[PDB]
């Protein structure tokens, strides 16, 4: 069960493109199901995930302009609950104790944020946080280097494996982890 999980490419008026290293690599990649955090460029971006995965979940964030859509969501991959949102409404925004009071609060085992534009991988009580950072490096008060990156995952039942790519300087790097 490998998921993608990406988002987080857009700031209210200003210019981005679509990797198709990434598109390319995830294209033929078989991926069931899609996790986004939000704040899509648009109509054009949120269909892509399409050709990707049949079901996409998305969620609202500070400049989504779609509709029908939820700002927070549950969902039940494998054995493992998993909260999506954006993190725009989380203040301090990448705060550590503000993300455990979610996900206390969520009843989840893992909480995907972002608006921090970071990978930022971190487990603490057995409880997992994965950000997708910037899918095209967008333009945020925290970061004005920043990296494409995204990360995808696949739980069988309890075992969950994470991969870490940037397309870092012209080059793609993967990060994995194994988690059980
Ligand atoms: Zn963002
Ligand atoms: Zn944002």
């Amino acid at each position: 069960m490998l998921v993608l999980v990406i988002g987080d490419f857009h700031v209210p008026h200003r210019s981005a493109a679509i990797p198709q290293v990434f598109l390319d690599r995830l294209n033929t990649g078989r991926i069931q199901t899609v996790l986004c955090t939000g704040n899509l460029c648009g109509k054009e971006t949120y269909d892509i995930l399409r050709t990707l995965a049949r079901e996409v979940h998305v969620v609202k964030g500070d400049f989504d302009e779609m509709q029908g859509l939820n700002e927070t969501e549950v969902i039940k991959i494998g054995n493992f609950k998993i909260g999506l949102m954006h993190g725009h409404q989380v203040i301090p925004w990448g705060d550590r104790e503000a993300l455990a009071i979610y996900q206390r609060q969520l009843d989840v085992d893992i909480l995907i944020t972002g608006h921090t534009h970071k990978l930022e991988t971190k487990e603490v009580g057995g409880k997992y946080f994965l950000n997708p950072g910037s899918a095209t490096g967008a333009y945020s008060p925290l970061v004005d280097n920043p990296v494409p990156s995204f990360m995808l995952l696949e739980i069988n039942d309890s075992e969950l494996t994470i991969y870490e790519y940037t397309l870092v300087d012209g080059s793609v790097k993967c990060e994995r982890v194994d988690f059980n």
